[PDB]
Order: structure tokens, then sequence, then C-alpha cells
């Protein structure tokens, strides 16, 4: 059942990277940082969301998954910016 995980998998990546970045985020929202931050953030989610699963557990529980973090990175940020 060759899913499109591959997909969920590299913006899982991306968002990792992120993740480690937002949370070393100077504090500004001035600072370019956040500027690549949410812009990266906004291109990985609507990448991954033209995953096709066509009822996959997998690509589900990635899919999921990723929305939960790529809101949760995005979130994070607003908070602290």
């Amino acid at each position: 059942t060759p899913p499109s995980i591959k997909k969920i998998i590299h913006v899982l990546e991306k968002v990792q990277y992120l993740e480690q970045e937002v949370e070393e985020f100077v504090g500004k929202k001035t600072d370019k940082a956040y500027w690549l931050l949410e812009e990266m953030l906004t291109k990985e989610l609507l990448e991954l969301d033209s995953v096709e699963t066509g009822g996959q557990d997998s690509v589900r529980q990635a899919r999921k998954e990723a929305v939960c973090k790529i809101q949760a990175i995005l979130e994070k940020l607003e908070k602290k910016g």
C-alpha cells in the first residue's frame, strides 16, 4: 500500500528543525527568524496538506500528528512572539 508517507516525513523533519529554531527563537517578531519561521512552516503545512492517503493507517496517524506539530509550533511561536 505505497502511501504518501514520504511527504509527511519530509515536512516532519522540516518541522523538527523549525521546532529547534522556534525554541531558540530570539524572542522578537522583528527578527528574520520569525519571518522564515512562519514562512517555512506555512509552506510545509500547505505542502503536506496535499497528501493522498485514500485510506492509509500510516498516512492517517502521520497526518494528524503533522497537523498537531505544525499547529503546535505555530501556536508556540505566536505565544512567544
